[PDB]
């Protein structure tokens, strides 16, 4: 895959790219040798101080049959100089910056790769927007069907999070696949639980609980699907999202 | 594929933030994490932990909707906890311990027409990766015995490794099969010594060594495993492939 | 997709095979058990002292029906103990770093659930190598008309002034209407073009083709942009923005 390839080599790049030595800044160049030439080596050079937190490539664009642009998110540490210094001595703020930059990327048949153009300063992320849709369906009205399948739930839920895959299966459905939190998180409640009848034997559990990890209290929401056989109540599915909900 | 590659490296993203946390300022954990989610989410998600990050890792997808994802996280993260003995001692004078914790966080994804995507939900702690079974299943197949055969397809492959963790591209080249395009280790490595090696004859002058060796980096030594299939010419046998794995082999 | 999930798991399991404590070597039979058999893990072991900055999965081969190998590039400390102290106690000894970028071959089998262990010692194996490319001026028309050139050069500068450093209201005035350019967050200070060439591609339709430099705390940038520029009445306004100022492809 180009593209899943294509966004390792900008990321490997953008680390490159961010880390930068006043203290020498051939070091740059020998760096950045690895991923593009000699001449563009140079032209990207500066003298920057900075450190690498992470780089993260978040976008592709395919340019032509054999050149990409990757945008990359980098979070990195800018060291600039503490004020009243007005090299080897500085004293240096640190500076918390998250950077955006479009890695232009050409390729050879054998998906070699170089960078092969400045990189540029782009548009951030932006974030999606969507209007809250709550559950529409028929709330359970029976008071006992009500209780067993809140107990049932709250009963998955501490083996969800506290008990081993065999305790765990005792609450499913067969062939449910459902795999346990690791025994790693103590299970506190049910904060809030609504019930709807899907059909006959078969019900959506929408549900707010809190864990404790390391001594903290930690919100989930989820919602399962829940299917009555004999005097049980299954657990079939376990999704997050108590709202937004597809059962399809 | 690409929604699911991009979903990815949002989801770390995102894991990055919700993982780093601050009690003395839980404004700036609202401030981050809202870069991708509602402030009204961000609130429900804040908490009273203090932690930061080491990786995120992306490792499982699903598809949920026409319009949204879920994305399954590893983050390695150090979370503080106050040392014993605290339990009256004003927040911002406690001492902590350091708690290395991999955490597996399912995220759950919106998008729109555009791509753009946010947070819809809070993320819930899931299940981690399970290991996938195997068992050894040694090569079948004839076996090589004779000495002298031996020696010297032991010799050239030998010979074989020390030019490719040791030696560059055109020293390499001489103990190739004709176009072979097998590139060595950087000239990274002392090639310390084959310490197994198996031979199979595949047909006339077609053999697979599979072998066990070690080689130093920076003064420790490192155990490797390959086959290699050879071919041989006079009391030469040049390398035609080289892949890991010393059981488990499929030729195809 | 199999290639994007190995390689996630490449990096995990490439992250603990370089983090390495000779004084608790256990640690590492822990941590890659995680991953493999205890006796495989054992067998990756040895007296390293190394820990991770990242790990980058940069090649996938498919093997066979269950089974790939993901090559990893791991940017790496490896601490080796300072002279002198062949027989000093491991809990003393003093090291010295080296910054190492390891390309790691791991083997991955996988299960028909999708499940995945490492079932074979990773191997040292060949780094990447770059593409090489002839570098292709761009082929077209120059236009030479002095207003001409001075109005797009203006209307350019203008542009990447609001690019650099305003909303995206006011960079929408420099866009043909509905052209989806989004500002680069107004986190630098724009300095100056430094060269432009500019070139007819039809009527009122032309190429910029630029070089820049921006400020970011206190140092200066360089940038380069190819942008298609249209003339509406007695302006220029801006089409298409892309990095490149060379081996351009308008298609």
């Amino acid at each position: 895959s180009l593209e899943t390839q294509a966004f390792s080599f900008a990321e490997e790049f953008a680390w490159d790219y961010f880390s930068r030595y006043p203290s020498d800044t051939q070091d740059f160049v020998r760096r950045i040798t690895k991923y593009t030439t000699e001449q563009l080596a140079n032209e990207m050079n500066n003298g920057t101080y900075s450190d690498v937190i992470y780089t993260s490539a978040f976008y592709f664009e395919k340019y032509s049959e054999n050149q990409v642009n990757v945008s990359v998110k980098a979070r990195v540490r800018v060291y600039t100089p503490k004020a009243g210094q007005e090299q080897d001595q500085l004293q240096y703020d640190t500076n918390l910056v998250d950077y955006y930059l479009e890695v232009p990327i050409v390729f050879d048949k054998d998906m070699n790769m170089a960078v092969d153009a400045l990189p540029v300063m782009t548009a951030p992320p932006e974030k999606a927007y969507f209007k809250n849709k709550e559950f529409s369906g028929t709330s359970e009205n029976d008071a006992d069907k009500t209780k067993k399948i809140t107990d049932s739930v709250s009963q998955f839920f501490k083996a969800y999070y506290e008990q081993n895959q065999t305790q765990i299966d005792y609450f499913l459905v067969d062939g449910a696949d459902i795999k346990g939190a690791g025994q790693k998180f103590s299970f506190n409640k049910i904060d809030r639980i609504n019930i709807y009848k899907l059909s006959d034997k078969e019900f959506l559990a929408i549900v707010d609980l809190n864990v404790d990890s390391f001594g903290n209290a930690i919100k989930q929401g989820f919602n399962l699907t829940v299917v009555q056989e004999g005097d049980k109540f299954l657990v079939k599915t376990l999704e997050p999202r108590t709202s937004n909900i597809d059962l399809n």
